[PDB]
RNA sequence: ACCUGGUUGAUCCUGCCAGUAGCAUAUGCUUGUCUCAAAGAUUAAGCCAUGCAUGUCUAAGUACGCACGGCCGGUACAGUG
């Protein structure tokens, strides 16, 4: 009758593209799953994971 | 005549005795000051309570534990862990 959610969104880049259907063109960055964080006494606060197998400059410099 | 003394009618042979200094094992009485070193052994390589004797991170493999935290709408990832 009720339900448990899924607590971790994907972390590698390709994983996040698989799960959300996207193509070469769409930008990973725009899709990566948030969480809100609140504890009591303390103000809101989002963290995302760190995108693995990510092209940026310093690969293609290496 | 290869130490000093003993075992004979005389000369000898063979068995012997006592004194003299150390090593090892065990054990006594005494022990004010100071420096250095040692510590096994029942043919038992026999039996063991308890604790300890081996762990390790740099700028540089992997952090979405608010576990703690600055800046924020630029918001993939500040940073410590
Ligand atoms: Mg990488
Ligand atoms: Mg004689
Ligand atoms: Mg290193």
């Amino acid at each position: 009758d009720t339900t448990v959610p899924r607590r971790l969104g994907p972390k590698r880049a390709s994983r996040i593209r698989k799960l959300f259907n996207l193509s070469k063109e769409d930008d990973v960055r725009q899709y990566v799953v948030r969480k809100p964080l609140n504890k009591e006494g303390k103000k809101p606060r989002t963290k995302a994971p760190k995108i693995q197998r990510l092209v940026t400059p310093r690969v293609l410099q290496h």
